[PDB]
DNA sequence: ATCCTCACACT
DNA sequence: AGTGTGAG
């Protein structure tokens, strides 16, 4: 079981929110620019950064005022605000554009607002039969890198890419319709078409990874950005993983990746191969150890889920520091703002996707607590009605109020969160 | 004071 | 049902 059964692609829009504003505002194209939300505090937090601005070291999470110190000619687009909070509608809608184009080629899994996995196994099969037995020309792959090539016995980047592609296509066994390397190559030709279709029909540029599973696809995608795709073959994995830091593989970027590194005394993904599956399972659990055992050999079976629609519709606002909501009527007003956006997006969903949400999830944070949420509670969602939702949300969080007064809210609320979930066909 | 999101595992 | 992790 070499884990070469499937062809999987991960497509990822290049600096997506920036492109969305650059498409709409041509003055911003091919310039250092970023997208920010909320202008008042330190110029606004940066959530997306064009590749021109990145070369000055501008990053996400920075304050816009500080980014202007790194890049004085940085241009800024501010996220729409509605009802006193950020409104992402323009980007969800531009996201819909991209998901619908990709869905014309294969079944996709929406992984985030701007990336989708594609299972190309079947599409590659059909294309292999229409392809008689004729060779794959390099012109079919004008923006594809083959990771690990060129090797063996040109100083500029496009030169390297071409030499690597040529070495790869020279040794392609195009007479064997079951060689896994042929299938990825044909998968990559389809992804070139997918990416040309996206750019022509939206103007949005993107990168893609093509491999045999989701984690290699995602890893491959970020090896050659922007506006390029990378094929990571099963055979490339030992050299690729030998110096790949663990935290770079999807889901090892957090506490678990930190435990793998610490407990085992290792640094790179390839070092995991020296351990038995029983050993990995003993340190990290049955499923995490089985998964680590196979993943460090480049094998993973997580399937491409057929799901293009989010499972939850959510809507939240932080109230940091001195702004924490300390009165009962303050908490009521913002729950109404939240419910009002929620209601408007839910009714778009019902009309667009023939489904209804049946459960309302209310979360709050409390000043003094350490974590994202401090409490989560749930009631029934029977009506796309902003007042009822916010009345029901208040009902189910009223007793969190440690205050003895009735008009006050102690401890003050630092976050409000409303989430419709548990959708059913309608 | 990166804010606002979404999926999923664990219990 | 509620919590926590990991990601965009
Ligand atoms: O913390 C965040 N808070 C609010 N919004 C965020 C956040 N993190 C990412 N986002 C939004 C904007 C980003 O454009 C889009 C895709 O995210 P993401 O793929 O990670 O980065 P990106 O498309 O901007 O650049 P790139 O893929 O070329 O590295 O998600
Ligand atoms: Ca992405
Ligand atoms: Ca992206």
């Amino acid at each position: 079981a070499t884990g070469q059964d499937r062809v999987v692609a991960l497509v990822d829009m290049d600096c997506f929110f920036v492109q969305v504003e650059q498409r709409q505002n041509p003055h911003l194209r091919n310039k250092p620019c970023a997208v920010v939300q909320y202008k008042s505090w330190k110029g606004g937090g940066i959530i997306a950064v064009s590749y021109e601005a990145r070369a000055f070291g501008v990053t996400r999470s920075m304050w816009a005022d500080d980014a202007k110190k790194l890049c004085p000619d940085l241009l800024l687009a501010q996220v729409r605000e509605s009802r006193g909070k950020a409104n992402l509608t323009k980007y969800r809608e531009a996201s819909v554009e991209v998901m619908e184009i990709m869905s014309r080629f294969a079944v996709i899994e929406r992984a985030s607002i701007d990336e989708a996995y594609v299972d190309l196994t079947s599409a590659v099969q059909e294309r292999l039969q229409k392809l008689q037995g004729q060779p794959i020309s390099a012109d079919l792959l004008p923006s594809t890198y083959i990771e690990g090539l060129p090797q063996g016995p040109t100083v500029q980047k496009e030169g390297m890419r071409k030499q690597g592609l040529f070495q790869w296509l020279d040794s392609l066994q195009i007479d064997n319709l079951t060689s896994p390397d042929l299938q990825l190559t044909v998968g990559a030709v389809i992804v070139e078409e997918m990416r040309a279709a996206i750019e022509r029909e939206t103007g949005f540029q993107c990168s893609a990874g093509i491999s045999h599973n989701k984690v290699l696809a995602k890893l491959a995608c970020g090896l050659n950005k922007p506006n390029r795709q990378t094929l990571v073959s099963h055979g490339s994995v030992p050299q690729l993983f030998s110096q790949m830091p663990i935290r770079k593989i999807r889901s090892l970027g957090g506490k678990l990746g930190a435990s793998v590194i610490e407990i085992l005394g290792i640094e790179y993904m390839g070092e995991l191969t020296q351990f038995t599956e029983s050993q990995l399972q003993s340190h990290f659990g049955e499923k995490n150890g089985s998964w680590l055992y196979a993943m460090c050999r480049g094998i993973e079976h997580d399937p491409v889920k057929p799901r293009q629609l989010p499972k939850t519709i959510g809507c939240s606002k932080n109230f940091p520091g001195k702004t924490a909501l300390a009165t009962r009527e303050q908490v009521q007003w913002w729950l109404l703002q939240l419910a009002q956006e929620l209601e408007e997006r839910l009714t778009k969903d019902r009309n667009d996707n023939d489904r209804v949400a049946t459960q309302l999830v209310v979360s709050i944070r409390v000043q003094g607590d350490k974590r994202l949420s401090s409490l989560r509670r749930c009631c029934a969602l029977t009506r796309y009605d902003a007042h009822k939702m916010s009345h029901d949300a208040f009902t189910v969080i009223k007793n969190c109020n440690t205050s003895g007064i009735q008009t006050e809210w102690s401890p003050p609320l630092t976050m409000l969160f409303l989430c419709a979930t548990k959708f059913s066909a309608s």
